[PDB]
């Protein structure tokens, strides 16, 4: 051992053994809590929470953090609030001084940013007692108890921490926060009481920040990042961001629009989000109608039902599908009916139809005289996350040639409102990729172009992300210690903006999906210089 | 595309794109592992690990690992270890020179330190194979199999590596490990001879850190925190830490104190630790006794006990409570029976009843007749966190009016001891938030003040945990290359000390949990400046 | 509250709360993607794909992702895609310019470097789509759609982003991807017509990274470390990496191989891929055999099959081992039946067995008169992820005294080829360590040695990683910005080398799992230095 301390044993070294260890600026941070001013003037009375900072004392702050009392939710329908339900009911937030906005964002923008920070979601409330979709049986029942989330306002001032923090150079800085309406954040049955609920409900907040106050402060000039959004039409494929001069970004992404439905779906998996329980939540609620034990025609479903007696062989064949259905312990007095058309979806009588029950291979299970219902065991299916997205109105379409619905009216009566405001895609998990090319343009020129979205997988590669966007980054230098690299203009050639134009997927004309509308949305990052000569100012850099 | 690298294309730049390549120390690192010296000395012959590290060629270290080797358990009983059991069985650990201690660290905060390392967590031991309530047949039978498991002892010295490296000096380094007894880091049944396991089992450790061959080493002074803890009185609101004068943070959280019982619980939920996973465990422990199915009056049960045939409608009604128990395949000459006060607690008779039979809406199952007893299919029910963390000693308190176990001599040999000494709160997961107010006071004036745990908030997203604590932190500066900002005394003003009051919510006279004995843990991180002149010395900086 | 902000309020102080933002170097990001040149002109028709990068704008690149578009499998076996496809698809990766080899890695090491990214990891193939065993009815049927995977080709260049970046002088960049065979990146049974798959199955490949556009350069020489392994000889326990002269790291791990069998297992848990998925496949697997309803003594089953009437105490033993067996609703014509010796292995007669139907304690069920079928209700075993991974050539081994497949010629018609490249240890998790010494020597000398794995604790505590190896690093000094630390040689006193030795552990008294044959892996990563003299150059540090 001691030859190789020898093979061990003059240049001029960088010590990495010691440190120099400087004396940093004085100063002494606090939390800071303030309850707000609440609005609710104009645009259908809309919910806007102010908060008023100012303080001879706090000479910096970052880490917003707005908490939510949620009320005590009593009454007899089914009732859960939508996975970060915090996030979810921001519909904007707006820092400002004497000399105007320093910095704001869209609510779904600032969720976005805070998408990979698991910590942020759990508080904005990710819980079975919020998401679970809970039962009211009496007029008095407690469906949720009182609760408070906590949603992380991510803002540029926390990247590097004191270095990044706002400077409030004596002035009063407002914080603005728009609320979205409660009926988002809430998923329901038509069996609960909404219209008292909205009237009743209230949005109690209170903004908590991270204060600094520092003796001798020596302020000097940044840069900050605004994000910028742009929905376009609906269904239109394109997108225009205008005066694009210094942007560190470029974000695109699609949202469904569900205007031309109830915004009802047959489930929801609640707490538990994976695609996987989407999915299991589904099969559960079609398989009580699916596979019925009667005595013996099955009553109470449309006329335009075809529930077939399961044979001897247990095979009944719908067209080229064949369903395998086993059920045990049938009383003797009663048979196995199978729903053949439990949802159908067709263009023209001679069309191609999309069939549910032709999705399932094999469905085995116990019946239960104890209880009089089916016990399933085991099902073999082919549903997907596509399937549990389907808005109940695309099956009841003037498109579709067919009844569609041929569910109970028990089942329909469990149909659930979701207004969730920050989906992607066309599915509830955004898994389906709708873009089959994407072309981004500066002024006239292509800048970008692709078929498979690479910009997606340097997204999450790049953010450690499981959940990106095609994402152009124009910026790779190190934040704060560095002005930030940008997309520059060239007013004479006219490259004033960016232009976004998107290639859709499609499907048959025979599914009910095909009849979702979408919406591009492109997000622009423009870089501004933040001036604290009076009071805090920024200035869009040109 | 051209035209835009036209557009791209004298001011002084940054290179960011060339690095200057500085050459650093001379050094060579290598993985050390030492043989302790074992001490069973005084306080309850309590077992104390010695380790001297003293090295010619070691300069510097950190990353310090303790091996221990748990050793075969054969035996006849029930026998589990804790979920991370490695860090369970450390009490305290001290690093000192000749010149005195270093830095200590208690256990618990230790572990509290790692809690967010997941890694560092499996190493202790978390896993099926150590952490399942295994079972004994014969009695020499192996319960559990011999295991290594590593516990990672984090310093301040392994933050920037190198850089913060603990330097030796020419001094002899002692690192000091006060082991938990056994009994902290087993659950067993009453079957189970600890009696011999306790005298038999004996602490194997191997401490092993990184150890640098420094060439030429240029030692600077440095800073480093000292984790010191305070805790209060059984049940008392306040504590308070004396001679505060330069703390980086401070974190108050509460303990439940068992000492008052027998640390014997109903049920364990295993390698499984969801809140759910708990309750789970706890639901499935007591079905075997809640819904009976006999010829005819079930026997076996105190008379205290109040079991009822199920009527023909399945209905039963404990009170205000409905219990809705339909079991299959019951036999011909069998009935099903529903235990309706398996678990009592009152304070007063005919007043309030806390009645654990009361807590379930639904029982189905289907009747073995191969194994004569019921497989239950699906329960509903109101079963909580705290339900699972009762000790069934409180149940059988002098408080209690009724017997309050009314369970089977079978059930209640199945009951377990459990002696973690790492819980918070008053519940196995922490999830009941038992503080209503905090105030913490430098001196005679209210430094900080709060309802809602905001600083748990704020400590979760500034350390990105999952499991936080109310915590004020007077830091923001980086570690290491910057002297750390702190709350700094004025002798004078008397603000010496930091003194805490909490207010505590209550569970009510009449829930069993009322009568679980709280501590308040208050934890500072005082500053030190470390000087390397005479060996290693450490001094509190005032 | 104002007192404390008093008592708050000369030395020079760093400025913590601003930044004097300096201007980075001009450049200009871009993602580009090039389609490559298939060669496979040997060795075995090997695929090889170049991607030429010659551009005058193109100034430096970084962050490689190779994509892969899998084909429609059409067909009528059992055919899934192993985990994490597209890496292990790779067998090297080489980068160089008109000056030879600037970087290149063997596709295992690349996975091994990429195996804590679990962003990387997904994107390369890991999804119920991908990895679950599909199943075709019809010789026209579709087993898989098209799917396309993104291969995060990791490299020294993505480091430190623009700091770290590959510069181009001028030269022509060829990454060069050779591919293993297709088998290796499949699992299929008997029945799949692999032979034409084979034949028509083609690397559809695209190279993706992101280029720099600078202007102005100013290049500066950098080091590099390369990635070099050895192989042993099979059932050798050492190896030797020769001609090291500067290398940063060493790590040590063992490989199964299974060229002495067919690559046949008897199941594979598909996407679900925790050590519990492994066993409860396997169990699955071999319940169909190990509990039989019949009437009477089953038949189909080897003449040294050993199958049992279970007593009406529903107790068989098999020797020492006590396996229970009670099945509900079972005909009155028909018996119970356990096999006694579904696997059996033993080298010599009268003597050890190893059995797998005595790793049964309890089995449970319900049988289905509907689909005549036992389901499993509760089974009790101790059956772990070594028995899960045992070829079925090892049970009709020569040195297997018994039959040792005693399963049905069903069971064994769904066995699976499996031959994943990046197999680790003799399980397919890597759980069990089967080095019980490691001894490493620089020459002649001892360099470390140890029993139990603190460098593989010390490897996933430094990296946090979940899947470590045995590793010595000796460069704790940070990337790019310095120097790597390196061990140093002396050619003087034949210090050219690192030779590793291994003592195997025996596995156990009579476990088939002996007779895997291993090759232990030794990788040693050497520092180069890269200068841009005249284009792009490497050099050996030496």
């Amino acid at each position: 051992n001691n030859t190789i301390i020898n093979s061990l044993i003059s240049i001029k070294r960088s010590n990495v053994f010691a440190v120099d260890s400087q004396i940093p600026t004085l100063y002494m941070p606090q939390y800071i809590s303030l309850s707000g001013v609440m609005t609710n003037d104009g645009p259908d009375n809309q919910a806007i929470a102010s908060f008023e900072i100012r303080d001879q004392y706090i000479t910096a702050l970052n880490h917003l953090v707005l908490s939510l009392e949620l009320p005590e939710v009593k009454g007899m329908g089914r009732f859960g609030y939508v996975p970060y339900v915090g996030y979810k009911c921001i519909n904007h937030v707006s820092i400002s001084s004497c000399n105007g906005v320093i910095w704001e964002i869209e609510g779904e923008e600032l969720y976005n940013n805070c998408i990979n920070n698991t910590i942020a979601l759990k508080h904005s409330g990710y819980s079975s007692e919020l998401n679970d979709i809970s039962i009211g049986l009496t007029p008095n029942d407690t469906i949720k108890e009182p609760s408070t989330v906590y949603v992380y306002i991510k803002t540029p001032f926390d990247v590097e921490d004191t270095f990044s923090s706002l400077k409030l150079s004596d002035s009063k800085i407002t914080v603005t926060v728009t609320f979205n309406p409660v009926s988002d954040i809430v998923i329901r049955d038509s069996s609960f009481d909404f219209e008292t609920f909205n009237k009743e409900f209230v949005y109690v907040p209170e903004l908590s920040f991270i204060g600094y106050m520092v003796k001798n402060v020596q302020i000097k000039p940044s840069f900050i990042e605004k994000p910028r959004r742009v929905i376009g039409q609906i269904n239109q494929p394109t997108a225009t961001v205008t005066e694009v001069h210094a942007a560190t970004s470029l974000s695109v992404y699609t949202k469904p629009y569900y205007g031309n439905t109830d915004n009802k779906f047959i489930s929801y998996p609640g707490y538990s989000q994976d695609e996987k329980d989407y999915i299991d939540a589904y099969v559960s609620r079609l398989l009580d109608d699916l596979v019925i034990v009667s005595d013996g025609p099955p009553t109470g479903y449309p006329e335009s039902a075809e529930i077939v007696e399961v044979p001897e062989d247990g095979i009944v064949s719908i067209q080229d599908a064949d369903v395998y259905v086993k059920i045990d312990n049938v009383p003797d007095n009663m048979s196995v009916y199978l729903h053949t058309n439990l949802l159908m979806f067709g263009t023209r009588k001679n069309s191609f139809i999309y069939n549910i029950s032709k999705k399932f291979s094999a469905i085995t299970g116990t019946y239960s005289d104890a209880t009089k219902r089916t016990i399933f065991a085991h099902i073999s299916h082919s549903i997907n996350i596509i399937d549990t997205s389907i808005p109940v109105s695309l099956w009841t379409s003037q498109r579709n040639v067919y009844n569609g619905d041929n569910r109970s009216a028990e089942s329909k009566a469990k149909d659930l409102f979701i207004n969730d405001p920050f989906i992607k895609g066309i599915d509830f998990k955004n898994k389906t990729d709708i873009i089959s090319r994407l072309e981004v343009r500066f002024g006239n020129d292509v800048l970008y172009s692709e078929n498979g979205p690479i910009s997606r997988i340097y997204n999450e590669l790049l953010t450690k992300s499981n959940n990106g966007t095609r994402t152009l980054t124009f910026n790779f230098t190190p934040k704060i210690f560095f002005r930030p690299t940008t997309i520059t203009a060239n007013v004479s050639r006219g490259k004033d903006k960016l232009s976004v134009r998107v290639v859709y997927s499609t499907m048959g004309v025979n599914h009910p999906i095909y009849y979702v509308q979408k919406q591009l949305v492109v997000v622009c990052n423009d870089l501004y210089k933040v001036s604290y000569d009076q009071g805090v100012s920024i200035t869009k850099i040109m």
